[PDB]
């Protein structure tokens, strides 16, 4: 019995990606987003920074003070993977308790439903690193 943590990262209700250390996953997200304003909107202003602060790369400037944009629209939860890959557990809570939880429906009353909601979750996870 292998298991292995992960960090589910989730931007704008896409989900970033999946990774197991806080500055390796908080910088590549954080990397994510910014490149994503850098569309030339405030592209000019990210070099600026950048350069300011002494920071070769945006992921050298996070792991250097831990900080960049974020806002609290950030949503950020830890899941649990099989080393097989197949998903047993998620937020230290049975995906079996989100799926009644948030879909309403229980194994014995709809098991039909059930299974969708079940693999519904698994693709946010597994899906989530696209």
């Amino acid at each position: 019995m292998n298991n292995s943590i992960k960090f589910h990262v989730s931007y704008d209700g896409t989900a970033r990606a999946l990774f197991n250390t806080k500055e390796q996953a908080e910088k590549y997200c954080l990397v994510e987003e910014i490149n994503d304003e850098m569309n030339g909107y405030k592209r000019k202003s990210w070099e600026e920074k950048l350069r300011e602060e002494n920071c070769a790369s945006v992921q050298d400037w996070v792991e250097k003070n831990y900080t960049s944009s974020y806002s609290d629209l950030f949503n950020i939860c830890e899941i649990e993977v099989s080393s097989a890959g197949q998903l047993v557990k998620i937020d230290n809570t049975e995906v079996d308790d989100f799926v009644e939880n948030c879909y309403g429906f229980t194994l014995e009353d709809d098991l039909e439903e059930f299974n969708k909601a079940k693999q519904y979750l698994q693709k946010f996870y597994a899906e989530c690193e696209n």
